[PDB]
């Protein structure tokens, strides 16, 4: 679509002969960037997405006891998630009345869905995450792209052989030992509404086939997500900065920021 020009901007000149990071891979073999702190200038990116009046949908499921995590989740999202852009929260829950009344910033709204074309006409991108988490730092438009996956915090430095993919050929999520790029997290993925719906559609159909064959992938949804992203390469990959567990993994030097974390 037609994109208006950016305005004059003053910032440090990128250095061709100076790599962003020398400690991590910042681009995949299919030329998709791997998002690490230091790889992006958020001011430039904010401009690009605001000029498009981008709206980001954030979906979360809060069933049973999980509704207790909504308060902290939404409060921290208000401080760190897509601040400055239009955000539409979609809370899928079996307890609508238990959803906490969280004060939202302007241009941000929340819909409670008790437990789709609606998404296509309301938002431009969909971000799907787990509710038992909290934002601790910036999570912005640098992640937006047609399709993105997140590097699992406990496997980013492992060989594909060690990845806990589904290894049974009887499963639709099956991935042999000599295949695999990364091990993506089932708890943080997204992209354009169209790409997210295509992925969800493919995973549901795959899980149904497994269901009929009497088999369940070792890591359920996450196993199918990994098979899907192996066959349809994400256009951006998020670093472990985007989903970390400090209590369990600490704070490695490779992580300059801990943006989204598990709640102990
Ligand atoms: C090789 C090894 O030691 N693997 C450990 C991982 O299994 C742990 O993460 C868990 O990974 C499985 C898939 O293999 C699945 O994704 C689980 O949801 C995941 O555990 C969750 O996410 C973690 C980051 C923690 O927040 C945990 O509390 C969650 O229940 C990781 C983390 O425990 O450690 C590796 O050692
Ligand atoms: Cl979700
Ligand atoms: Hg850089
Ligand atoms: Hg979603
Ligand atoms: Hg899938
Ligand atoms: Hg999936």
């Amino acid at each position: 679509e037609f994109m208006v020009s950016l305005p004059r901007m003053v910032y440090p000149q990128p250095k061709v002969l100076t790599p962003c990071r020398k400690d991590v891979l910042v681009v995949t073999p299919w030329l998709a960037p791997i998002v690490w702190e230091g790889t992006f200038n958020i001011d430039i990116l904010n401009e690009q997405f605001r000029l498009q009046n981008t709206t980001i949908g954030l979906t979360v499921f809060a069933i049973k006891k999980y509704v207790a995590f909504l308060k902290l989740f939404l409060e921290t999202a208000e401080k760190h998630f897509m601040v400055g852009h239009r955000v539409h929260y979609y809370v899928f829950t079996d307890q609508p009345a238990a959803v906490p009344r969280v004060t939202l910033g302007t241009g941000r709204q929340l819909s409670v869905l008790e437990v789709e074309r609606r998404f296509l006409s309301e938002v431009d991108y969909l971000v799907c995450v787990d509710v038992d988490m909290e934002f601790r730092d910036h999570v912005g438009v640098e992640i937006l792209t047609p399709l993105f996956g997140t590097l699992h915090p406990g496997f980013y430095g492992s060989s594909r052989e060690a990845f806990t993919y589904e290894r049974r050929p009887q499963s639709q999520a099956y991935i042999p030992k000599d295949e695999g790029d990364f091990y993506y997290l089932g708890g943080f993925f997204g992209g354009s509404v169209q790409e997210v719906q295509r992925l969800t559609r493919a995973c549901h159909q795959a899980m149904m086939v497994d269901q009929a064959n009497g088999i369940e992938a070792v890591w359920h949804d996450e196993s199918h997500l990994n098979k899907y992203l192996l066959r349809h390469k994400p256009t951006k990959v998020l670093s472990p900065e985007y989903l970390w567990d400090q209590q369990l993994l600490g704070w490695p030097a490779v992580l300059r920021k801990l943006r989204f974390t598990a709640v102990p």
